[PDB]
């Protein structure tokens, strides 16, 4: 639940470093070490294998500081049109990474912590039930670690 915001911030921080951006927007107010790394790896493999994979989806959202959670939720739900997967869960984290990158390119660095919040919310409401049902994050480590 709050480990979840823990994993969201790790992933986004990692992607922003990777690309030459600042990561200081976050938190600007070991158990999951295996999960965090597995996720980092999974996201990297995903993006290698699909470069421009969220063009449409980001274009649909078009974030600005006036965007609300509901438009985010609505567009994220497109990833999950057939239900939850480990693969669609990895795509969700990449999608969030691509939005934070897009926000920083538009000189809207404020959105980055908003996006993390949104992601943690969404993960907690719609994705945790399925993760719980399908082995928790241990299963995730098993398959991607």
């Amino acid at each position: 639940s709050q480990s979840n915001r823990e994993l969201v911030v790790d992933f986004l921080s990692y992607k922003l470093s990777q690309k030459g951006y600042s990561w200081s927007q976050f938190s600007d107010v070991i158990p999951m070490a295996a999960v965090k790394q597995a996720l980092r790896e999974a996201g990297d493999e995903f993006e290698l294998r699909y470069r421009r994979a969220f063009s449409d989806l980001t274009s649909q959202l078009h974030i600005t500081p006036g965007t609300a959670y509901q438009s985010f939720e609505q567009v994220v739900n497109e990833l999950f049109r057939d239900g939850v997967n480990w693969g669609r869960i990895v795509a969700f984290f990449s999608f969030g990474g691509a939005l934070c990158v897009e926000s920083v390119d538009k000189e809207m660095q404020v959105l980055v912590s908003r996006i993390a919040s949104w992601m943690a919310t969404y993960l907690n409401d719609h994705l945790e039930p399925w993760i719980q049902e399908n082995g928790g994050w241990d299963t995730f480590v098993d398959l991607y670690g």
